[PDB]
């Protein structure tokens, strides 16, 4: 098992026991995953597979599954720590990397919000918060299930003391920015989103695409119905396979579609929008 775990790791490009090879993805995942029926309850071949980009569901719920073995194998074969790990989606706009406990818990978190096990999810993410209320990743956690959940208002909430930090970095800046912007527009709040919108340029692509379809609907909510269509014309010009872009761009009457903190607190099921009372309830 340690032998075929130590060929495994260099077949992703790193050092051990000295020796290093050029990284072969498709053979390292062939390779963990093959390693994953020998030793099933051990993390590290877990780990392994998605550090070699096999980041399923499955995957992601075995790490967690065999936590309790995590750096067990890493550990035999000399790997320092934080060498092995794997990058998981957040669900919204962010992509993190994994390489602990607390970051398998929120890889799971994400599976699990994804399933919709919303009150799951957020019980990790809280439990987490409860030992490390500052650290970022977890707090971006927690809004990403509530984005999900359609809980605008737990967004602004939540991203409205974050958006101040110091030392954000350029793609961290630019989701916040705009979680808060979009968040802002879905409650009705829409000069506030256009001071996050009015440029939603920047390095995530996604983020880029949906802070000016946002955008654009703000400005058609506040009657500026040729200025959304050039907004909208740039960007299907652009990201011409987009339907979402296309049915705003060729549909003028479309409006996002909003609502308020008072409305989402009155849901019998918190996680459930579909129990949101609209304006008329």
């Amino acid at each position: 098992m340690v032998s075929r775990f130590a060929t495994c790791c260099r077949a992703l490009g790193l050092t051990v026991n000295d020796r290093q090879r050029p990284a072969d993805l498709t053979a390292a995942r062939a390779g963990f995953a093959g390693l994953t029926h020998l030793a099933h309850d051990q993390c590290d071949a877990w780990i392994g597979l998605a550090a070699a980009g096999e980041v399923t569901p499955a995957v992601v719920d075995a790490v967690w599954r065999t936590v309790a073995s995590a750096g067990v194998l890493q550990r035999e074969i000399g790997l320092a720590a934080g060498e092995l790990g794997f990058t998981y989606d957040t669900g919204w706009y962010l992509q993190f990397r994994a390489t602990e406990p607390d970051d398998f818990q929120l890889a799971y978190a994400a599976r699990l919000y994804e399933a919709g096990e919303f009150g799951e999810a957020d019980g990790l993410v809280g439990e987490i918060l409860a030992r490390r209320p500052g650290w970022f990743d977890a707090r971006w956690l927690q809004v990403a299930i509530n984005h999900r959940a359609q809980r605008w208002s737990d967004v602004v909430r939540l991203l409205t003391p974050v958006v101040t930090l110091p030392s954000l970095d350029d793609v961290t800046s630019h989701a916040v920015r705009t979680a808060l912007g979009i968040s802002l527009a879905r409650l009705g709040m829409f000069a506030p989103a256009m001071s996050y919108l009015e440029d939603p340029a920047g390095p995530i692509e996604v983020a880029a695409v949906d802070g000016a379809l946002a955008k654009a609907l703000t400005l058609r909510a506040q009657g500026e119905d040729d200025e959304a269509t050039e907004v909208l014309q740039d960007l299907f010009a652009t990201h011409p396979e987009n339907t979402q872009v296309e049915q705003a761009l060729l549909d003028t009457s479309f409006g996002l579609v909003t609502t308020t903190s008072a409305r989402i607190e009155a849901r019998s099921d918190p996680w459930d929008p579909e129990t949101e009372p609209s304006e008329a309830e």
